[PDB]
């Protein structure tokens, strides 16, 4: 029941470019209950930065219009989206979870990049001869 | 000449809410089908939309292909892609055109027909019934 019962999987994927300039990235979490009872997604709080600085927020009712209910040892997928004004950002949220005894709690869904492949920062090495 | 070469079908699917306290926002994904029915081959290399919303409010989006890609499709074959948008309202419409170049070199349009974006059970069913 207790917090770290859950963990955030994530994955990204930049969507296309909306010029009029935006960015529309889709995003796929997996929510996986190793905890000894079962856990139900009530809530979801967002926090979205973008390369300028700029921060919004989402909080609402369930994912994907769900308030999905995760057995122990089951995992939870599905995926959803947000449109950038930066090629680029940092994502990062919270859960409101609650468990099979009532009992509410926070899952943690670590900072995460949106990036287009061209902007992926990438530290280079080399062989020394 | 090969404006009824390219056929455009499309469905689409309310993802999910991104409002904040006072700034309504509604994600939707749309899976665009190009058929091509020509005898030839067709690439597609510019799109141009249109999107409104409930109010009559419209954006404009022009670019090079769809979703990164300025796909060719041959004769006789069904192009698919998925993108989306952010509505500011529960309701609005889109459409527009393709930019289609031939394996000829000819340039022409795809027009893609106006189609909505609805959250589920925005307005609610009407019934019918067998009368008698
Ligand atoms: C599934 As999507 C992020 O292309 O609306």
């Amino acid at each position: 029941a207790l917090d770290n019962s859950i963990r955030v999987e994530v994955k990204t994927e930049y969507i296309e470019q909306q010029s009029s300039e935006k960015y529309l990235f889709s995003y796929t979490i997996t929510i996986i209950n190793l905890g000894e009872q079962a856990a139900k997604l009530e809530t979801r709080h967002w926090i979205i930065t973008d390369a300028n600085g700029k921060t919004s927020e989402v909080q609402g009712a369930g994912v994907v219009g769900e308030t999905p209910t995760i057995p122990p040892n089951t995992a939870y997928q599905y995926t959803s989206g947000t449109v950038l004004d930066t090629p680029f950002g940092i994502m990062y949220g919270t859960y409101g979870m609650v468990s099979e005894s009532g009992e509410h709690f926070n899952a943690i869904i670590k900072p995460f990049r949106l990036a287009t492949p061209g902007l992926l920062h990438l530290e280079h090495h080399h062989h020394h001869h």
